[PDB]
């Protein structure tokens, strides 16, 4: 409807698959090259379901802090065929605050799902389904089961993916440009 939306189309079009795990399905963000994310509560195995074929998974890293707290990211390495376009350079150095997200979801639960989330706080600390979990972002919206892993952006910003909610807020944990140096 606006620029925020045309920026995140323009992600969800070309570097989005609908990943399936035993624990169900998730947008998942594929990054550069073979390497995706996933919110670590989706429990990658050893194979995937992506876009419904089955794939090897080459690596799985659920990824911590150097406190050694929980960030909920999961980087995967599929032995897929293709690449995806390299968004790197779209992801932030550093913890921030953001005005104007959109929230993009991609299931067959929710197809073509675009959500205006508003501001979003860099709210840090979360006890996350029981677990301590940092980095995370918060937006006031009323997310719902199917949106995790859904990709948060601002015009030119991909800066999280969708962990939770408490019925009223919505939780993304933060992406950062370090997590994903090769
Ligand atoms: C409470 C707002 N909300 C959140 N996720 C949704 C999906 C469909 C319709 C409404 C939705």
């Amino acid at each position: 409807m606006g620029p925020g939306f045309d920026f995140a189309q323009a992600i969800m079009k070309k570097n989005t698959v609908i990943a399936r795990t035993e624990k169900g399905e998730f947008t998942m963000l594929g990054v550069y090259d073979r390497v995706a994310v996933i919110p670590t509560h989706a429990s990658v195995g050893e194979i995937i379901y992506i876009n419904d074929v089955e794939t090897r998974v080459l690596d799985a890293c659920a990824l911590r802090d150097l406190t050694d707290t929980n960030l909920e990211i999961t980087i995967v390495k599929l032995d897929r065929n293709q690449k995806f376009r390299d968004i790197r350079h779209f992801l932030p150095r550093c913890e921030d605050d953001y005005n104007d997200a959109v929230l993009s979801v991609h299931t067959s639960k929710f197809p073509n799902m675009y959500i205006p989330v508003g501001q979003v706080t860099n709210y840090g600390f979360l006890n996350l389904g029981g677990t301590p979990t940092h980095r995370i972002l918060m937006y006031n919206f009323p997310t719902r089961a199917g949106q995790c892993g859904g990709v948060v952006t601002t015009t030119g910003k991909v800066i999280g993916i969708h962990v939770g909610g408490n019925g009223a807020q919505g939780f993304a944990a933060m992406l950062l440009h370090s997590y994903f140096t090769d």
